[PDB]
């Protein structure tokens, strides 16, 4: 495949320091992951910034989307379009520690992963979701069986992940 620069964590997971809205925008991957919340409403984080990328698109369709079905549940997904980054968008809702969710949802949240054979992904529940990074890469690691290129956008945060990475 086209991803390039990436450390090899396992046999299936792979890390590297890049905005994932640049390497979305790089790679055209078949799949990128928004590490969204029940509503889609892609305030801040990764959501803001890829949805921003889209000039607001994702939020149109994701709206429709939510007008139809409703709420996603902690721990589940829906697939969208990718619009101009990717050609499909896996929106995966990790738990919201900030929030005050569970974080053993974030094994359920990942397992969506495995239903596509390769994706461009942010660590879930990380960030502004509150978990510690270093265990959601261990979940990752621990779950995902699929192949796993994940974006970390601060140096400092990928320098302490490859570091501390058993
Ligand atoms: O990758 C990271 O550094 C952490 C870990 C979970 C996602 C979070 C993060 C932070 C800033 C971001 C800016 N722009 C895009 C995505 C971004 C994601």
């Amino acid at each position: 495949n086209s991803f390039s620069g990436y450390l090899k964590l396992t046999d299936n997971v792979y890390i590297k320091n890049a905005d994932i809205v640049e390497e979305a925008k790089k790679v055209k991957p078949t799949v990128v992951v928004n590490a969204a919340n029940v509503y889609l409403k892609h305030g801040g984080g990764v959501a803001g910034a890829l949805n921003k990328a889209t000039n607001n698109a994702m939020q149109v369709e994701s709206d429709d989307y939510i007008a139809t079905n409703g709420p996603l549940k902690v721990g589940g997904s829906c697939v969208l379009s990718g619009h101009n980054l990717a050609k499909h968008c896996l929106h995966v809702v990790g738990p919201n520690v900030n929030k005050g969710e569970d974080i053993q949802l974030l094994k359920s949240a990942y397992e969506n992963f495995n239903q596509h054979e390769v994706l461009l992904a942010p660590l879930l529940s990380a960030g502004i979701f509150g978990a510690d990074p270093i265990h959601s890469l261990r979940v990752c690691v621990d779950t995902v069986r699929t192949n796993v290129y994940l974006a970390v956008f601060d140096k400092n945060l990928y320098d302490k992940l490859v570091s501390s990475f058993l």
